[PDB]
This record gives C-alpha cells, sequence and structure tokens, in this order.
C-alpha cells in the first residue's frame, strides 16, 4: 500500500479537452467506476460535467452558471461508501493546511499523507500551483483531480496547492473565496471522502494578514482549518507549531507536529496531425 | 405542521434551467398551483418569467430589462389570499434581520420560524450564500425560492441570507440595494406573503458601517427592520438586544429576544447522456 | 376634478415594450389623442420614437444616438395649446423640486400639487426610483411619463423622483447631468407643459454639497429651481423654509411654505404561454 | 443684412442621418452650393464625409479612422474665396473665446456676432452645449455646422460651445483636446472662413485652472485665444477685461471691451409610420 | 537641390487606405521604385505590409501581431544603398532630437534639415502631431512615412514630431515606448537610411522628468540621443545648449548649436458617389 | 565549433504563421529532427502546438487554455539525451541572470556562453526584447526559439531577454510570474537542456526590489538563480560580484566572475502578392 499520484492522470485528461468539442463532450474514458458520483462545476458561465467514469461533458446555459450553481457541487446514486473512513473513524470533510511566512505546507502535507498511507487508507495525492510541479493548479485541475480521487478507490485525497484559485477567484486583490471553500467542503462530504487542501498567500501582498482572515474563514466554512504557525528543518528532521480548529469547538487549541521529511502527450500528438480546428465557433473560451 | 425547506425545490429547479433553452422555455413544472402568481425578474438585460406552475422561460428584449422593470416584480389573477395571515393579524411585507461583528442573525431566523410554525402559520425557510449551506445565494435563487413559496401554501418565508445579493450588486465597493429591498417588500405586499429576509455584511471592510446605513435603508423600504445590536451564547439558550423599525414610526423601539438554540442530480445526468449543447446562440449568458 | 396617476399606465406600457420587436414597433396603443406630439427618446445608442398614440418604435442609427441627438426632445405639428395654464397664468417648463438631509421632498410634491388640483387645473403625478413605488424610475421611466402625459390633457406633471436618473448618468461618483436637465426644459416647453420634477442625492456620498452644485446647475438650465433648506413634521402639518430661483432673476428669492400632510400582468403573462422569443438578434440590448 | 441661425439646419439634417443606412449615404440633400467643399470626419473608427451639399455618407475603414485621419479634415476643388473677408481685412481661422468663473461667454459671442454684421459680414451662428439650447453639442453637431457653413455664403461662424466636444475627450478628467482645436484651425484655414469658437470648462473639478493651460493650449494651435479675465452686467450694458493672443506674437495684450446686451420633426415622423428598422447589422454604432 | 515634404503623399495614401478593403490590398500605387524595400508594421492584432510601391495589404492571422511581430520592421531584397551617405560618411539609424519646458524642437529639426540638404544630401522632412501641421501624427502615419522615404531617393528623412505615438502607446500615464524606439532605429538600420525623430512630452504632467528618462532610453535604443538644454530666440536668430548621447560612449557631450531661423480630397470624393460600403465584416477595426 | 544565433530562424518562422491559417497548421517546415519533442504553449485561450519540424498548428478548445493547461510544456517521445550534457556533467534545466542598476546581464551572457562553447558543448543565443535586436522578445518568440533549439542539436540555450515576455504578463504593475518560471525550468528539464534566460526589470518603478522579490521567486523554481549585485567595464575587461542560489540549498553563495568583453522577408512578400486575407473568422486573434 502507497501513495497514488493524480498529477499526470489530470494532465492526460486536460489534454483531451483540449482536442475535442466539449459541447459534444469527451465519450469512452475510464475515470473510475468504484463510486457513482457525477462532478458539476462551473468555468466561468459555461457548466462543466464529469459522468461517473463515462464521459465529460460541457453546457453553455442561456443564463450565467454563476447565477445558475455558483461554484460546484457532487451529485452521487444510489450511494457513496468508504468503509475504511469508517474503520479508522475519519469524518468525512474538507481540511485547509494554511501558512504563511513560517512555510512548511508541503512537509507537514506529506508527513500527514505517509502517516495515513501508514494506517491502512487509499491516499492520493495531487500537486499544483507550485514550483518543480507540472500542473498550473486551476479550478479545473482541482475539480478534476476531486472528481478522478472521487469515481476512485481513494479514501483521503491531498490537494496541494489551492495558490493559483487562490489568485483565480483575486484573493491577492472575500464572498468568492468563502463560496469556493464551502463547495470544496460541500464537495468531500457529498461525495463522503476526506480532502485535505493546502494554500500559502505568497501571492498577497501583506502575507501574514491574510493568513489569519483566510484561516478564520476555513473555520467556519470547513471541517479542519489548521494554521501553521511556525516551522523549523533540522536536517532530515522537521517540528512546527500549529494552531487548529475544528468546527463547531468556541475553543481553538495548540497541536504541536514532528517527524521525518518525506518526499514525493500521445493524445495531443495525435490531433495536430489530424484537423478535427474550430470546434467553439461564436462563443468565446469561457475561464473561471 | 413543521417547517418546510424549498432549498432542494430551488435546486432541482436550477438543474432544470442549466439544460435546456429558456427562450423555448421549460414547461410541465409542478412549482404550485394554490395561488395564481407570476414571477418577473431581471438577469442581467434579459427577463426570466415564472408562470404560476406552469412554466418558466426566459426573453430578451430589444432594449435592457433595467430600463424596462429595473428588479422584478410579481402579478397575480384574479387575486391572493393569506386567510392564516388575516386570523393571526400578521401584515404581509418584506422584514430585514440584519447584524454585524454580533452575530446570531441564523439563530434568531430559526428562533422566529420555529415560533410562527407554533402558531399555526406555513412557515418556509431557503438556506443560501453561508457556510454549510448548498444554495450559492444569487439573485434568481431568491426570486426561484420567492416565487415556489408564494405559488405554494406558504404563510411566512424565511430568506438567510441576501449575503451574495449584497455582494451581487457590489455592496462591498447604493441605488441598486435600495431597488432590490423595495421590490423585494413590493413583491412580498403584491403576493401577500410575509417574507423575512437576513443580511449581514462581513465581506464588507467596515462590518458595523455598513449596518448602520443598510438599517437605515431598510427602515424606510421594509415593512419591518431588525437590528442586531448584541447576541450571546449560553449552552442551549441565546439571548439578543434588538433595534426595531417600523413604517412609519418616527420612533425606534429596543426589544430583547431570548429562547433556546432551534436547529434546522437525476436531471442534469439525464442531460449529459444526451446531446439536446448550444442552445444559447449569439446572445452572451445574463447575469443580475 | 382629481389627480390621475400615471404610474400603473406607464408600468403596462414597459409591460409591451418588452414582449415585442421594438425595431417592428408597438402598434393599436391608446396613450393620448388630446395633442400631435412625438417624445424623441436616446436608449445608449438607440433610438425610442412615441408616436403621438399610434404606435412606439425603436431604431438603430449607424451612428450612436448620443452624437446625433444627445438626451431627447419633443415634436409637434401643428400645434400644442394648455388652455388652462393660461387663464392661471402658469408657464410652461420644468421644476426641481431638490432637497438634502432635511427630506420633504415629497411632502412639498403632494403640498404642491392637490393645490393645483385645487385651482381647476389637470393634474397628474408619477411615482417612481422611491420606497413603496413600483416604478424603478429609468430615463426611459421618465420618458414614458413625459409622453404619457402629452398627449393627454394633463397641464401640470409631477415626476418624483429622478434619483435612479441621477445615479443611471453617474451623479454619485457633470455633463451628462446638465444634458439632461436642459432637456426635461426644453421638452416640457415644447410640449407646452409644466412639468415638476424631484431630486435627492441621497446615494450620493456628500449629499448637502451635491445638493447645492445641482441647484446651481437647475438654476440656469430649469425655469425653476426649488431648494428645501428645512422641513420639520408638526403630527399631520408640515412647514419648510426653501431658497427658489427663477431665470433669469440674479437675485434668489426665500420662500416659507407650509399646510397639512396631503397622501397620495395579463400583457406578460399572455406572452409567456406563446413563443413569438428572440427579437433582438445581433444587437446588444441598449441601456441610457 | 441678419445673423442666420444655422442650429434648425443642423437638426433637421441630424433627423435625416438617424433614419437611413449612412453607409449607402444620405443623397439629394441641399446644405449649399456656393463653395465645393467636403467635409471629412471621425467617427469613432468610422470616417463620416459631407459631399458638398450632394450628399453625406459613411464609411467604415479595415482599420480605425483614429490612425488613419485623426480627427477631421475639409477638402476643397477647385477653390475658396472669401471676398468679403478680404475686402474687411478678416484673416481667415479659428478663434477661442474661453472663459471661467467670469462668464460672459455668451454675451461677447453676441456682442462679436452683431458687430460683425454691421460691418456688412455674412454671419452665421449655431447654438449648442448649454442651456436654453436644443443641440446637444456633439462632435457630430460641430462638423456638420462647420460644413453647413462652409458650402453655404457664410464668412463668419460663430460655435457657442465646445462645452460638450471638451467633455465627450474627457477633458474633465490633453492631447485629443489640441488635437481638435488644431484641427478646427486647420479647417477654417481650408475652408477660408473665419470660426469663433467658444469654450468655459464648468463641468471641470478646477475651472480656472482649465481656463490658463486651455488658453496657453489655444494660443498655440489657433490663430486668436481671447481669455475673459473679468465680466460685470449692469442693466443693459457689459464690459469685460479680456487677455488676447495672436500667434505668432511672444506678447499677449489686454483688451477693454463694452457694449449693450444683444440677444440671438416631419422626416422622423414619416419613418416612424414606414419600415425601412435595422440599418447597422453587425457593426456597432460608432461615437467620437 | 531642396527639402522634400512628404506630409501630402502621406495624407493622400491614407485616403485611399480608407476607402478599399485593405484585405484584398490598394494596388497600382507609385510609392517610390529606387529600393526594392517591405515595410511590415503592427494595427493592434492586424499586420499592414507596404510592398515596395506596387501595393499595401492587411492581414489578420490567426494570432496577434503584438506577439508574432512586435512593432514593425523592414525587410529588403537584394539590397539598399545610399551612396551620399557614405559620400558624406553619415552612418545609418534613428535620432532623437528631445526637449522639455526649453522648446526649440522644430527649430533645431529645421536648421539641421536645411544644413543636411546644403551638403548635398536627398533631405526629406514629414510634419505631425503639432500645432498648424495636417498629418495627426499616428503609428501609421510613421510608417507609412518611413516606407515612402525608404522606397523613394531620400537620405536623410525628418520625422516631426513623435507626441501622438508617445501619447497612443500611453506614455503619459515604459516597455511598449523602447519597443518603438528600438524599432525605429532597427528599421533605419535595415532600411540604410538616417531618420531623425522629435519629441516633446508636453501632455505629460511631469515633462522635464519625462524628458530625462526618455533620454536616457534613447541613448541606449538609438544611434544618437539628442537633448535640447536651454533654447533661446533673438529676431531672426536661435542658440541653444544641447546633451547628445551616441552608442556606445559612456561619455555624453555639451554641443552648442546656433544659426538663422528656417521655415518649412479627390480620392475620398470618388469614393462618396460610388458604393463599393461594408469592407470589414465581422473583425473590430484595428489601431495601435 | 561556434555559438549558433537562433533569432533569424525564430523571425522566418513568425513570417510563415502571420501568413497562414494556423488552424489547418503549418506544414512542411524544418524545424529540427535531432530530437523528438513537441512544444505545447498558451496564447491567450488557444493552444500553439509545435510538432518536432513537421509541423506548427493551433487549436481553440472550448474552454480556455490558462484553465486547461496554464502556461506551457514539452512532451518527448520516446527520449532525448544530450551526450554532450552528462560528458562534462552539466545538469539539465534552467538558470536566471538577474541584474537590476548595475547591468551587465548581457555581458556575463555572451561571457558565459563563448566559456561553454570553448568546453564543447552546443551554444546557441536568441536575442530579443533589448536595444539593436529585431525580436521584440513575446512569450510565443521564447517558446519559438525554446522548440526550436529543443528538436535541433543544442546543448546549453540563452535567451536574453525575458524583459518582454515580465512586462506581457504584468510584472511592472506575482502568480503569472511563478508560472512561467516553473513552467519554462519544467520545460527545459523535459527536453533535457540547459536554458539559460537572462533579466532586468528596468521598465519597473523600483528596479532593485523587483529584482530581489523575483531573485527569491526564481531561487525555489529554477535550477540556478544569479544576481549581479555590482557590475564595472574596465575597456576590454569586466568584473561583477554575484549572488548564486542552486536548489536545494539552504545557503547562498558569492561568486565572482570576471574576463573579457565577448560581443555578439521572403515569406511574406510571395502573401502580400497572392490573397489566400481572412484566416481567423469569428474568433479574435489570441495574445499571451
Amino acid at each position: 500500500n502507497s501513495i497514488i499520484d493524480l498529477g499526470p492522470r489530470v494532465q492526460s485528461l486536460m489534454e483531451q479537452l483540449a482536442t475535442t468539442k466539449l459541447e459534444e463532450g469527451v465519450k469512452n474514458l475510464d475515470m473510475g467506476s468504484v463510486y457513482e458520483i457525477t462532478t458539476v462545476m462551473v468555468l466561468g458561465n459555461s457548466i462543466l460535467g464529469f459522468h461517473k467514469g463515462d464521459l465529460v461533458k460541457m453546457v453553455r446555459p442561456s443564463v450565467s452558471a454563476r447565477d445558475l450553481i455558483g461554484v460546484g457541487y457532487a451529485t452521487a446514486s444510489a450511494a457513496v461508501v468508504r468503509q475504511r473512513l469508517i474503520e479508522h473513524k475519519i469524518e468525512a470533510g474538507a481540511e485547509l493546511i494554511i501558512s504563511g511566512t513560517a512555510g512548511g505546507k508541503t512537509v507537514l502535507t506529506n508527513h500527514y499523507a505517509a502517516q495515513m498511507c501508514a494506517k491502512g487508507l487509499k491516499v492520493a495525492v495531487v500537486s499544483m500551483a507550485e514550483a518543480e510541479r507540472p500542473l498550473y493548479g486551476s479550478v479545473l485541475h482541482v475539480f478534476a483531480a476531486l472528481h478522478l480521487a472521487a469515481v476512485s478507490d481513494v479514501d483521503v485525497l491531498y490537494v496541494d496547492s489551492l495558490r493559483s484559485v487562490y489568485n483565480e477567484l483575486g484573493g491577492n486583490l472575500s464572498r468568492q473565496v468563502d463560496g469556493m471553500l464551502t463547495a470544496l467542503d460541500q464537495y468531500a462530504r457529498a461525495v463522503n471522502m476526506r480532502v485535505v487542501f493546502t494554500l500559502n498567500p505568497s501571492d498577497d501582498e501583506n502575507v501574514d494578514a491574510a493568513v489569519r482572515s483566510v484561516f478564520k474563514t476555513a473555520s467556519a466554512s470547513m471541517h479542519t482549518a489548521r494554521r501553521i504557525k511556525s516551522f523549523a528543518v533540522n536536517g532530515t528532521a522537521f517540528t512546527a507549531e500549529t494552531e487548529i480548529h475544528l468546527r463547531a469547538d468556541r475553543s481553538n487549541s495548540a497541536n504541536r507536529v514532528s517527524g521525518d521529511l518525506v518526499s514525493r502527450g500521445a493524445v495531443f500528438n495525435q490531433f495536430l496531425l489530424s484537423g478535427q480546428s474550430a470546434f467553439l465557433g461564436p462563443n468565446i473560451p469561457e475561464s473561471n
């Protein structure tokens, strides 16, 4: 039992979405058949629906997706059960590991992932919107990874990081940030998955002021809000002081955490050779 | 007799509006046949009309809906009578429960709803634009809920909250806020319903300064304006000092309030499998 | 002899303009046959012409209506005579009743209207852009009301208020405000009607500074400029100190005013049931 | 011999431009046959050409009119001679009568016009962008008046005022103002006409600071720049201290000026009754 | 031997570009056959190519011209030789005569032009973006003049001024200014011409601060950068202190300069009479 | 063995991309057959794919390229080996030579290139976004040069400079800068090439503050980050103090560096003569 990296699976899915008319849909996919989940997300004014491993199709409704459905949700029939989450008494929902100038956001994610993997849980980690990682970390990349994990036999998913999503919703210039964090927790509950998100507002002017106000938001919207107060590396080993919030505890708690340093094109080429290249027409490409 | 939650009914209606050409209309609906009401709202420059349980259709007039009709209204023939509102001497119109840093906006809404339900009134509550709630809380979601309650046997409707509507009209950067609050009260009178709205400008920079100026606006535009001055939780029990305005009293009144803590996908999947996906054409999707 | 309320007549006209292609025009109307007046207004870059009770049609000229015609005017053939205005020696033109923090804008309008009605004049009052009033108060709603009164046997028209028109032209962030106030006075003279407009820049940051600069503008552009300096309610009775300007008096005059408190869907449903719904095509809906 | 008012002639020409496809052109006009002049102006990215009394046609070039031709010019073949300007030794070119808080811009224009009319010159005056005047005063209205006077037997033209043109080019928030003032002087020379323009930046925040910088600009770009320093009315009579610049005098001169107070729909209706109403198509209406 | 003025030749070329579909091209031109040069410039996202006297055609590539080609260049086959530039040892490249509050930009240009004309060089001068001059001075007007001189027997070209080009690239609110100045020098070298440009940031808020930073930019990008430090007129005669930079001299040098005051529609009418007027279609007119 | 300049090869490729419909693609190219690499980049919402010497084709996906793929990557099958990089123990990846007010960015690039060329490596240098250089330096020009070097027998590529790319992503007004620097390093690793980038934020207001924050970013995202602290020229010879970062060294190191001063249209004309000119249609030209 080891941690599965969804990054390449998300990358190759983005390669397939770039080569076809999404209104017609991308059929004969193999995203996962373990759970019968349907992810519905907003891409600007368009809706992009991920059918449970069958298909991914886009719709352009007469009215904006922002008014109609907001951010995005997950629907499942008949049901979704994560037997191992019950076994290990791990509640479904979203967690936010947030750090400022102290850093150690990625280190702690790797620590908690390997720890969860050791306990017998099926752990998945997606790398995005950070240095040395190929995924740009867009809202589409988060929902693609979320769906890929949801429909598959994944119990705990680690999304590192939401840096691009935060910037995309103009978090560096917030209602939109709240709606996103609520939707991500709502999603994790509906899919009955434990999703652990990470964020460092390093693109923001006042990094630490953004950390406290985002942590206060995360505390209300998400199941767990974890703030890295301090972080120090000692060769292989690390140690970090953490502030943790669990809804609905009106009391916050300090939580020390230490351990060892745990470390983590065929589709497009095929298109280029065959002219199958205007599949948008009069509608401008949408972006969330 | 218990409180009915309109949230899922609004959610499934949004699912049907996202899957069809609204110019043609969404027919064979079952919104309600108790009252013969027609809701007419603005979505950008478009008009979205809710026929009384028959149908929901959109029009794209030659001139903007903003100039033509402004926000939105309700028309009814022949008449609308809420016998229980006369019985319990409850005047039709809109109420605004507004709070700042003190909070307790949701708690008081739940308190007043259960209290109204106990008196024998048909109470409906719609959850939106807040943490742990699926509805994003758009203007469309407010008018959808308003119509669903209007055409049904609902005497008192609780809309918690207008946080997204407030942000949508740029209340965080107001004439547009005034027009909305007036239209909502005008609607509640035309439909002969008691609609109780809630707001907390928590996305605003100066929260308490926004509370006083919105409360002053609400006092003129709506039947009742309720400002939560203070709020404290004592285990199960709560207590709050409230400032209340009733038009046209040139005198405001303090009003103490205490009690116990009262607590509150098939359509889209069917579309994804069948290519029925450009139903907008040359006109850009509208948003209010 | 009593005051006629044009509000519902304007509302039902807006209902007819929302349901048809205005390029083709709205025929078989009954706006009024007393005077042969034609109202020509600008809606963005489009021109909306009101024929004298026959018809209302829109044109989309090759060049902007803003360059071509500016705001709006009235043309009449052969002539327009208001016999009662001569009888009571009331000059045709526009008047602006403006107030700040003192208020009493609506009270004085009701006072002057009932007073004019008592003298034997045919008085019409249109309610817009204010609390408890259905009309949103757009530029289209002002010109609709102006034309409806113009073609009918109306001698004095009271437009309360221009709050939305002021905001529409960005008066809260002015050349556009000047052009509007001049056009409204020019209109009232061309139609040979006494139109009394009201304004309170309550949406403006510095309300009283806006009052003095708008009153100075009104003094030059309009026949009468009335500034409510003070206002106090004494049960039924009211009293207000007023500053009045008449062009071209280089001297202003104080004017005390006291008295008693005087108080003031079938078309759309028919459309919804019959698919007659894209009547704009490639041209975006215009807004002034 | 009296002063001719071009205002109504400009108004009725705007009525004809609003009712036809300008790409096809407005033929069988009678603007004037005295001189063989062609006015070429910019309306956004479009070019609107006035043939010498024959015709007015619009072109939509592949590239913007702003890059291609800038503001506007006049071309004439074979030649244009104003015999009376030689007789009375009046140089062709543009003059700018500018005033601030002192006012008396209109009074002096009326004084100089009647004075020029007395000397035997053919004087024309166009009223625009000011109170009690129907013309909105757009760039199109200036060039329409300029052409109508140019092709006719007019020696001196008074354009009161350029207030709207100044606001249109964003003079109240300048290169665009310079280009306009240079083009207007260049035009008057090419047409061999004496055009006297007037301006009061009363819509500007700091009125007097705008007066000095616009007067400094006018001094370089135009033949004569006249700044009204002071102005006072004494019943019928007036007196004003004036600063005058003539290029290329490196010395300015004071110039006292006193005297008496000198004072100054069928086409559209025909269209409304006959559906001749989309004549723009895919190109958005242009505005300068 | 005298100085040739390209202004009218540029003006009549702009008249031909405004009357045809540039995608088809403007054929049978007589721009010059002395040198086989092709000017390629950017007009927004479009590319406007000037073939060497044959033709001027525009292309609308799938991707923006800004990404593809940046500003503009010149290509020549087989070769371009200016025998007189070798004779008089004048290096090919661009020169920038820049002045602030001191002025004398035009005077020095006229002085250096007549001086170059006296030495036996073929001198051309184009007048633009300044008072008493018909050309508006756009980027298109600069490249039109550059090409007309390039293909003709011109050794030294004087472009007075780049005031409009500077404003066009938002120099008054810079990377875009740098790219333009580099492209103009690159052009002059490729065409083997001596082009002398002039600029006065008189539309800028802080004129002299803009002079020093533009002179520092010009020093790196162009062959010669000439800053007019002081300037004084003494009747006919003038004198000016100048700072001069030649790349790559670390050291700047002062350079005194004195002397005498040297002083400097058929196509469109033909179109108006013949309907040949939509030649753009769905693509919006481009502007640089 | 000498340094190859890719500038003209990039220039002639841009000439071919400007003359055809990129949706159809540009076939029969000879970019390089040494390595089987495919470059995939984003141009606004469009994707521009460079097949390994065969072809360059553009796609316009239903959803934005920014959400789908972010910046750009390289895919290669079966494999890419740079035997000389192993021989000389030079790791594949991106390097950033950054300087502020000290300069000497170009001098050091020329020094390191000639040094690498002496060691036996195949060195390529592309000149862009700087004075005396024809390439404007856009994102397209960087990826064009990157691909041309990648598919060819190039071991070390010097891109001088990223000044335009930095401005293009709004670095002078950052998440977008981070994503670009990460993608460029990711690219260099995937292609197994040593790419050395250069930057001087000379268009930025505070040049040196931008240098420290970009160097801190480069330190995390790229293999090597080189900051020029000081630089002085002594005739032929130069000397510079440098701060160098190698990931993942938590210690920075000073590094002195001295040496001698080392110094560095047919396709378009063919198009102009033959009308092959609307190849975009309804989709607006994209720009990154």
